[PDB]
């Protein structure tokens, strides 16, 4: 599909077995999403943008789908304000800008 | 142009008669650049990211070239981490996602 930039591109994903919105970001290397409690091990990660720097759980090779399309890869869980699916995850699903 | 992600999407702009690089992101709802001299008035502004809030200069009407293709609109300017152009100049110049 093509998503236009009026409004934020918000999709839905699935991950962990629960549904979630999040956004399809080019301006984030990695996907970071809200607390959720998966299974697993994980490591401690500091995450940093405008304000500041968040402390974060990496997950590796979790499986998500977003918008119908699989992906696998890390996952950055932690008390963010806004889920984002970053460039890791953006390009297994054939992400691209044009203009 | 079409852009793929397995980079960031690092452009060129110029901004004020001045060259800079600047960062494509679809999860910014605005711009916001590093500190920079710009003519004319601003004003004081709050903006929030993943990590709080910070002060930024607000500027409005403010001309800008992005990757050959020219915008006008707000920009901000003040302590981000990069350089973004987000979701308010993106639409000026045609950018989409697309999957
Ligand atoms: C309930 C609402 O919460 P809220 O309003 C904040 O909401 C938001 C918070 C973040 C975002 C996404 C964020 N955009 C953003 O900063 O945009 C600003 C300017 O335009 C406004 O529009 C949206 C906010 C304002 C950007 O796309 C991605 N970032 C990096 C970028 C800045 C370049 C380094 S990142 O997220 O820092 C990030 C860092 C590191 C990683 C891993 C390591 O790779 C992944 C992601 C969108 C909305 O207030 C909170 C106090």
């Amino acid at each position: 599909p093509q998503i236009t930039l009026w409004k934020r591109p918000l999709v839905t994903i699935k991950i962990g077995g629960q549904l979630k919105e999040a956004l399809l970001d080019t301006g984030a290397d990695d996907t970071v999403l809200e607390e959720m409690n998966l299974p697993g091990r994980w490591k401690p990660k500091m995450i940093g943008g405008i304000g500041g720097f968040i402390k974060v759980r990496q997950y590796d090779q979790i499986l998500i789908e977003i918008c119908g399309h699989k992906a696998i890869g890390t996952v950055l869980v932690g008390p963010t304000p806004v889920n984002v699916i970053g460039r890791n995850l953006l390009t297994q699903i054939g992400c691209t800008l044009n203009f």
